[PDB]
């Protein structure tokens, strides 16, 4: 039979340190293609040996299409190859859109579910599986409202983390490297930081804050791991609750949320699932 393999690459969404990704065309349907780096090849065979042993199904995941290695005369090429969401990332969103509750709560409520999704071991199933670069770019907005967790090249089953999105524990070496609960954690506390991006671009009373990424006001662009551990570690700082936030009662109950994904002792934090439960109890 005829195995039809050809990818015709049309639009390039995204440039960086990564490699790039595409938008292309397969069979008529839009796919997502990831060309890698050769210095981030270990994030293709991390994704791959992942998918190899689990293949992750879920609407808040990124669907898995394809992985490719390709042998070129002085070089190996490397493509991941996902469904395309021609929204873009949560990051690209917020810049250029607010948020009613009800979107607020979608958008929330569903990266809590993939991440859920990823922590839970299941027996018959999955493995456990931590994210480790857990952030608004690495999520994808769909078009029913709902968004989807992408990039499983850093993650664990049971290249660091993105340095604005490290818990104080990965900052100040603490962390607990031999008990899989720590990834879960360090997720957490990410994921903390996320509900407060999207936060800020729900409206209320007329009000909304402008777009900003975690510890904007504390930090440079590219912040060193020093700066980050000085504001998380040594000063204990938190990114800032407004005021108008408190006249809302969506905004206060996800100000508490992201409070208890934030605290310094890591055992202390929510989990995912019940991070899950209490969003659904909102509103
Ligand atoms: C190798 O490479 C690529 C292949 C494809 C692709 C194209 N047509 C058909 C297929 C196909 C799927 C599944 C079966 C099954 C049928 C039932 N039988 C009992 C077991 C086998 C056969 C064929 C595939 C997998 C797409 C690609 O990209 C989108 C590929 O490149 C990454
Ligand atoms: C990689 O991705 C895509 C693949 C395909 C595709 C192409 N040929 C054949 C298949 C297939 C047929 C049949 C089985 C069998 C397996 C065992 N048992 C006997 C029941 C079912 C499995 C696989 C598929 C899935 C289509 C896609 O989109 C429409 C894909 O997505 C981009
Ligand atoms: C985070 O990571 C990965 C993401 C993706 C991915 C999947 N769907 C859609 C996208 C995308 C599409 C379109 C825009 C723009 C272009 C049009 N307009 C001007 C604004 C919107 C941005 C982004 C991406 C980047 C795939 C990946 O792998 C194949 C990723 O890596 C795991």
């Amino acid at each position: 039979r005829t195995v039809a393999r050809d990818i015709t690459l049309l639009e390039c969404v995204g440039k960086g340190r990564y490699g790039e990704v595409w938008r292309g065309s397969w069979q008529g349907e839009n796919v997502a293609v990831k060309i890698f780096s050769s210095r981030d090849e270990k994030s293709w065979f991390r994704e791959t040996e992942l998918y190899n042993t689990v293949m992750l199904r879920h609407e808040n995941i990124l669907g898995f299409i394809a992985s490719d290695m390709t042998s070129r005369h002085s070089s190996t090429q490397l493509w991941l190859i996902t469904h395309y969401h021609e929204m873009g990332s949560l990051y690209d969103y917020l810049q250029l859109t607010t948020l009613d509750t009800v979107s607020c709560l979608r958008i929330v409520l569903s990266i809590a579910s993939g991440l859920a999704h990823l922590h839970i071991e299941i027996f018959g199933g999955k493995p456990a599986i931590a994210h480790r670069d857990l952030k608004s770019k690495n999520i994808l907005v769909k078009k029913n409202g709902q968004c989807c967790i992408a990039d499983l090249g850093l993650a664990v089953m049971h290249r660091v983390g993105t340095k604005r999105y490290m818990a104080p524990e990965v900052l100040d070496e603490t962390i607990q490297v031999d008990c899989f609960d720590s990834y879960k954690r360090v997720d957490i506390w990410a994921f903390g930081l996320v509900l407060w991006e999207v936060a800020r671009r729900m409206v209320s009373n007329g009000i909304v804050e402008d777009y900003k990424p975690p510890f904007y006001d504390v930090v440079p662009n590219d912040p060193s791991f020093e700066d980050m551990r000085k504001v998380v570690c040594v000063d204990q700082q938190r990114p800032n609750i407004p005021n108008r936030w408190f006249s809302d009662p969506t905004l206060t109950s996800l100000a508490k949320l992201m409070k208890e994904c934030w605290y310094q002792n890591p055992s202390a934090r929510l989990t995912a699932l019940r991070i899950k439960k209490t969003l659904t109890k909102i509103d």
